[PDB]
């Protein structure tokens, strides 16, 4: 309808403000070029990301590439620890979505297990640039090239990302649709051993409606509105499996590096 | 010919649906319960006002308050608006009643001139509520409460369309009734300088006539609605009057606020 379609659009808007702390306009903010409010710390090798490792600072001691964890494992490291706490704010966020608290626990599990990456690879591109992506809350900066330069077996498991968040970039969304796009991933009525998949199934389509009218208020001037943007919801269930599979082999040889347990429990369920 | 009547109704009807942007069907479905709701947006202070303007909008009148216009007077404002804007859609819905063209031009203002205001409150009850009423399509809603706090000049002439439109609404009246209806009140007989009245009386009577044989078979079990109709015309006939003697008062007496040219010519020698 409209107003209560309207206080929907906005609780889960609000929601995505109080559990994400950096904003894609709080941080197309820094990446810009002309507001020197923060200018992130850029990387691009190994000598200063050495140095960012105190200048940017991180609760792992100053750096640390011994012979039993190398640099290339040591961005990997990084980036898992990024990952499980974007999980906990997805958590959080979902948590605060509508009638997502009414299903079960074990609903609201399997609904994060299944949508926690695909939600994260979509916010990832808030944060990214052609050129690189932003880190450390915003205060640092590493190049994408820098990643591009890491060893055989990891590296191509962030560039496919990228590619995705160059074209979802193209859009132009901003985080009032973002907040609503990301509630639809989570809650979405394809995860397998879903129990109540008619009550999800129900609460997605009134996020979709909600959507559909939140872009005719805020985007009046294009087509991808809806159809493109439901089309990037599976290109982003494409760029988990794909990323699941590297996951899977990469705990499969590199035996070395070391898997934080809940992505462990997200992975081993996914062919 | 009592048959071939009904269909003369339809046409009225046809033109009715085909002219005004608002029904009471569609009205009446905004002010709904939940069942598949809208809600459209409130507006109860200058606050909420504010959050309209910017928000549900409306267009060029955004003028502000302090300076040779003011809060009551943009409400004003916004009621002449809507005013014109129905008027020239009342225009419109009359020019498609083939007897109603068959007149001069000149007959046809002095209908649309002497009947319009009548007819914008009998459909007034169609948008509204007995604690307010519906605005911009129905995208919105002002409390009838608010309205009764603007300046005593401004909120008087607000208050007795309210009084009207909850007893007129009791009588249950569907779109298809008030086309017949409105369409009564403009092909009036009795209008001053009507040049062929004895025309302009033929086709009233019809009108009526369609009109209380469409009562028949819409409304059966109903008490005395017809006649209970022909009341609310005199009643209407009154209430424009002591409009038309309040907005003399605010040409007066508010001289800083303006009036459209449209609207003063109606009641130039009104
Ligand atoms: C508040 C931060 C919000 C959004 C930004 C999203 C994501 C940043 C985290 C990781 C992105 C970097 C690389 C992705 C590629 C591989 C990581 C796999 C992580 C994992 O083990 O689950
Ligand atoms: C939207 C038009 C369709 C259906 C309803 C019809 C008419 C209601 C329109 C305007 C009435 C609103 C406020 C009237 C109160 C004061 C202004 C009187 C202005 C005047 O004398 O011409």
């Amino acid at each position: 309808q409209v107003a209560d379609l309207k206080a929907f659009s906005k609780h889960i808007y609000n929601a995505y403000l109080k559990n994400f702390n950096m904003t894609k306009k709080k941080a197309r903010s820094i990446l810009t070029g002309k507001a020197s409010h923060t200018a992130p710390f850029v990387i691009h090798d190994i000598e200063t990301l050495w140095q960012a490792e105190k200048g940017l600072v991180w609760k792992q001691l100053v750096n640390g590439l011994p012979p039993y964890k190398e640099i290339s494992v040591h961005v990997f490291y990084r980036c898992q620890c990024t990952t499980v706490e974007t999980v906990r704010e997805l958590t959080e966020f979902a948590k605060s979505i509508p009638s997502f608290s009414s299903l079960f626990l074990n609903d609201q599990v399997t609904l994060l297990k299944y949508g926690v990456h695909e939600a994260i690879f979509a916010m990832l591109a808030s944060i990214v640039n052609k050129d690189g992506l932003l880190v450390a809350n915003g205060s640092g900066f590493v190049t994408r090239e820098f990643l591009r330069s890491l060893r055989k077996p990891f590296s191509d498991i962030i560039e496919p990302k990228f590619e995705f968040a160059v074209k979802f970039n193209a859009l132009e969304l901003d985080d009032s649709d973002l907040a609503l796009f990301i509630a639809a991933i989570i809650l979405c009525g394809d995860r397998p051993g879903l129990m109540n998949v008619p009550r999800v199934e129900a609460i997605q389509d009134t996020i979709l409606r909600a959507l559909e009218f939140h872009l005719q208020a805020n985007h009046p001037d294009a087509q991808y509105l809806f159809p493109k943007l439901l089309q990037k919801m599976a290109d982003l269930r494409q760029l988990v499996t794909e990323h699941a599979q590297m996951m899977q082999r990469i705990k499969k040889t590199e035996t070395e590096t070391s898997l934080h347990p809940l992505l462990q429990e997200i992975y081993k369920d996914m062919y």
